[PDB]
RNA sequence: GGCCCGGGGCGGUUCGAUUCCGCCCUGGGCCAG
């Protein structure tokens, strides 16, 4: 029963006191080289607020500047702190750059920003997590491992980061929510009631209609908190939990195995499915997931576009990467279209236009037919394939920055056996609705 | 980089395009880190 189940089920989002000692020795040492040099910092993030997840231990600091000091004197000093202060360090980029580091075995990321009075005078999304924090340190204790069992269930699920290749619950939303429901389980029953149209006023304690899902910033009224949660994963986490309270688990927190098909049993599935399934293979751009993903979909998407307005009745769209390349798969109801298809000309009244409708020199010669003229054309194409060579070829430039520039110098599309032997088998049965 | 909203030019396609497919400049808003 529900209870029952989400006592083991902390056994498996609570990290253990080796996992919780060797952060602490951590935080220990990092303490003691940042004040042997004195400088203004600030523990922030899960690690701070012991709600980190099992297994994902990351120390956030944030070193506090002057409201006055230039961006590039915060990168600089930042960087500089950073280094003298890592056993190893990499610079990585986000909105500004920061130092992510080692120190006695544990991951650290070392973030500048404004020390700041006040919501307002924030200059970038960093100066408001010290606020965040702030707001959320004093409300969360107590509550960690609910925080914690809701992360896990999410996780497991795939739809817990918030950055473009999950566009699921970021962390923040995660606590935000506990102190709002008071636990997993009030949450979880909640949920259940969440529409598309949902507003959720954490400071105002309240939960009203919207035009959206919103959960506002305890911190800035205007900010959308689940902002970045695609409708479909907001679907799925209410469907998860109408099926979790239905018959409580402890399989929900437990990540899927990758359950691997043979391309054979798959050929005969797209045999049985007798669809037209193909992919677009191109050379990863070498750029950050959080720029790539949102490219492959619009990628995706103007060919999924293309398909159906081209007759092609598409079924479902989706897309993979990897060190090497990047591939956008499809599914189509049409393998071949006939070379003719009508045009709809102007009414047989429209002497005008109708005569220019017929100046077009055809090989079949239109008709009349409910009062108007028709006419019979041909394709350039009359497979799916066919055609997304020729979109592709084409219009490439509309397929994202990068990934349509990769695409530019080189693609191909591949099919049939050539096909299931590629690294997408995965995606490919969860596009089809493969089960077993 | 992506999405949203808005200006000024174009190309293609069409009997017919502000209205489909696209490209230039270009103003504001938002998202991820």
């Amino acid at each position: 029963k529900v209870e029952e189940i989400l006592e083991k089920a902390l056994e498996l989002v609570i990290p253990d006191e080796e996992e919780v000692r060797k952060g602490r020795e951590a935080e220990e040492e990092l303490r003691r080289r940042l004040d042997e040099l004195g400088v203004e910092y600030v523990f922030v993030g899960s690690y701070a607020r012991n709600t980190w997840l099992k297994g994902s231990l990351e120390i956030d600091v944030f070193l506090l500047f002057p409201e006055e000091f230039s961006k590039e004197e915060l990168r600089e000093r930042g960087l500089e702190i950073g280094k003298a202060v890592l056993d190893s360090y990499e610079i990585r980029y986000a909105e500004h750059p920061y130092v992510h580091g080692v120190v006695k075995g544990v991951e650290v990321d070392v973030v500048p920003c404004y020390k700041l009075k006040e919501p307002k005078n924030i200059k970038s999304a960093v100066d408001r997590t010290p606020f965040h924090h702030k707001w959320l340190e004093g409300r969360i204790k107590g509550k960690e491992n609910e925080v914690r069992l809701l992360k896990g269930f999410l996780k497991a699920n795939g739809i817990y980061g918030a950055e473009y290749k999950v566009r699921g619950f970021s962390g923040y939303l995660c606590e935000l929510l506990i102190v709002f429901y008071g636990s997993f389980l009030e949450t979880v029953k909640n949920a259940r009631r969440w529409t598309r149209r949902t507003v959720i006023d954490v400071a105002k304690g309240e939960v009203r209609k919207g035009e959206e899902f919103f959960v506002v910033d305890p911190v800035d009224e205007k900010r959308n908190v689940a902002a970045n949660l695609s409708l479909d994963n907001l679907a799925r986490f209410v469907h998860l939990c109408r099926e979790f309270m239905e018959a409580p688990s402890l399989g929900f927190f437990k990540p899927k195995h990758p359950l691997e098909i043979e391309p054979e049993r798959l050929r005969k599935i797209v045999e049985e499915r007798g669809t037209a399934v193909f992919a677009v293979k191109f050379r990863k751009p070498d750029i950050v997931d959080d720029n790539l993903y949102p490219q492959l979909e619009r990628a995706s998407r103007k060919i999924f576009e293309f398909l159906e307005r081209e007759n092609f009745m598409p079924l479902r769209s989706a897309f993979k990467a990897s060190e090497e390349f990047c591939y956008l798969l499809f599914e189509c109801q049409i393998k071949e279209i006939s070379r003719v298809f009508r045009r709809m000309g102007p009414q047989f009244e429209d002497e005008r236009n109708v005569k220019k409708f017929l100046s077009r020199n055809r090989a079949f010669r239109p008709f009349i037919e409910n009062g108007r003229w028709w006419a019979f054309e041909m394709r350039k194409f009359t497979t799916p394939e066919e055609g997304v060579r020729s979109y592709a070829s084409t219009h490439w430039h509309t397929l994202g920055k990068n990934v349509g520039e990769s695409i530019r110098e080189y693609f191909e599309i591949i099919s049939g056996e050539k096909l299931f032997k590629e690294p997408v088998t995965a995606e490919l049965c969860e596009m089809m609705g493969v089960k077993d």
